[PDB]
């Protein structure tokens, strides 16, 4: 019983973070076969971040301007190349500790674990939402930029961030392990606008099947509603749309707790327009989005690595 | 920027983990060296579970009863002793992954990561707080017995916990890893009182500084107070006294954001008397317990392993 904000195990992550300097820069790669991944930003200077043009300094580097360390192990660069907003250093040495991975780009709503990096080296550890304008919510300091996001299915490593950048308002962006930002954001440092955030409705049904799940259930009411109506609503309050697919989706959460979907979406309905009461629902006085559909199942079901 | 409920980096404990069986029991082990650690109750049956002689069921048991998989793995048990309410498995094979590490018992009001694990894998990992009542609000199934909490000082692993039961409430109760149980509790299943929970006032002042520092000030009210008249006020509302020693352990968040501790008490006394009035801190619309002092300076600083 209980409920929490949980993370994967970092142990097959903390393997592949490396340390990459360029010059004066200093920030995190990931070590997977024999290519290190890092921002591409690590050949740029404080200065040259205002507005940086990427060909002109990348033409100025050559092999041996790049330091790789795993630990105290220098890894010699014999290649390097650029792909979007990612440098891949080719190294001598393939990572003995590469676990079996994938490249993923998630969709807004997708939670996954962050490995908080300084230096090369793992400080922390916790769960994340994408939320629906592309940020992230993070805990990020000076020098985690190369920090990475991940997913785990089974034995698989499913990298799915880099981080880049804290915006002036102090929200995270980044990029997929391809290099392509998450949302219209680019690296430079320039006044960036994200759009307006929305509630990830999917989640807070998921974590109110949790609920019901834990014993929490006076939330609980006598009516129903349609999807239409629940969405006429949810516009109202700046949550997401509900389509089909997320009925789809919250399936076996309906079959396990016998409450149909929109039976839980009338209970919304009342929270959204009534609030919570000063009552709380799992330990929390909001309503909690980072959590989805399959966190829920995979929590209160018991699934391993 | 940012502030998260992080856990510690997981891989120094996963290369711990075992599955520790016996007759039909089946639950997590800790390998350190040539030792395995496990609750003393996998020697039980279910229905041993009720009123059980550990000495008398100990003795009908031979060593290769016992049996320990490390993944793939079969080890031998050549060796069993009883401390408390621990069971010691000395194996053929000392553990390649053994981590420096240390025993600790910690005190109420200390944080610490959890590895949950079911048939010696990892599912995740969370931080949490040792209640001053000496439970843990945990996210636990069945099978997780033998999980265990850590904290990481440097290269160093603590362990702290040992995960035992659930109790009919639905909170969690151990041991350290010498086997003394955390409370009143006995690793039996009947109905067990855990004391009255109260918040621990030196976390919440700890996070009020992170909330400072990471931009939220609206709360940081004109008034001063004392230590006898926030103490008056914060048993009332089931807040832990606080001591000169918690004021002595603020002095460098007091110092970093130049508020002195007792002005910070003041605006946590109108916080306890007015509430939060619809507003949030740091995302949370309730006063967060579970960060301690180190935990803060830890995240807003940048602290490595
Ligand atoms: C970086 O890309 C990074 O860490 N970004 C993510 C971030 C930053 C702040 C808060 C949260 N998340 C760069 C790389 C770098 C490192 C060292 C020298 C130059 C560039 N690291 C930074 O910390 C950048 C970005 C913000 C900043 O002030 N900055 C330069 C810097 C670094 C250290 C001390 C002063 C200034
Ligand atoms: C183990 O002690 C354990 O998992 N305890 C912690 C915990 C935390 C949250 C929820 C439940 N438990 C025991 C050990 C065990 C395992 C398998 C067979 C016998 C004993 N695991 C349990 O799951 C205990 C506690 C609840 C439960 O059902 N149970 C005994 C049991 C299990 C299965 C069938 C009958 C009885």
């Amino acid at each position: 019983s209980g409920f929490r904000k949980m993370a994967f195990p970092s142990g097959k992550v903390e393997g592949c973070m490396v340390q990459v300097t360029c010059g004066t820069t200093t920030l995190n790669g990931l070590w997977l076969d024999d290519v290190v991944y890092c921002p591409r930003h690590v050949i740029c200077t404080s200065e040259d971040m205002l507005n940086p043009n990427y060909e002109d300094l990348l033409i100025r580097k050559s092999n041996h301007n790049f330091l790789v360390q795993a630990g105290n192990v220098q890894l010699r660069v014999i290649g390097h190349s650029m792909q979007n907003c990612v440098l891949k250093l080719k190294v001598d040495t393939a990572n003995p500790k590469t676990p079996k991975y994938k490249f993923v780009r998630i969709q807004p709503g997708q939670t996954f674990s962050v490995l908080a990096c300084y230096n090369g080296s793992p400080s922390g550890v916790y769960q994340c939402a994408m939320r629906p304008n592309f940020t992230i919510k993070g805990s990020f300091l000076n020098g985690s930029c190369g920090s990475v996001g991940f997913n785990i299915d089974y034995d698989c490593v499913s990298f799915c961030y880099m981080h880049h950048m804290e915006l002036p308002t102090g929200v995270h962006a980044g990029t997929d392990l391809e290099g392509n930002f998450y949302g219209p954001f680019v690296d430079r440092q320039t006044a960036q606008a994200a759009g307006t955030d929305t509630t990830i409705t999917v989640n807070v049904l998921a974590w109110l099947y949790a609920a019901v799940i834990n014993g929490d259930r006076w939330f609980l009411n006598r009516f129903t509603t349609t999807l239409n109506d629940f969405n006429l609503v949810a516009m109202k309050y700046n949550y997401e749309p509900l389509t089909q697919d997320h009925v789809d989706i919250l399936g076996p959460l309906s079959a396990q707790t016998g409450i149909a979907v929109l039976d839980m979406c009338a209970s919304l309905k009342e929270l959204l327009q009534n609030g919570m009461n000063g009552r709380t629902i799992l330990g929390s006085a909001l309503l909690e989005d980072e959590f989805t559909p399959f966190d829920v199942v995979r929590q209160c079901s018991g699934v391993t690595f």
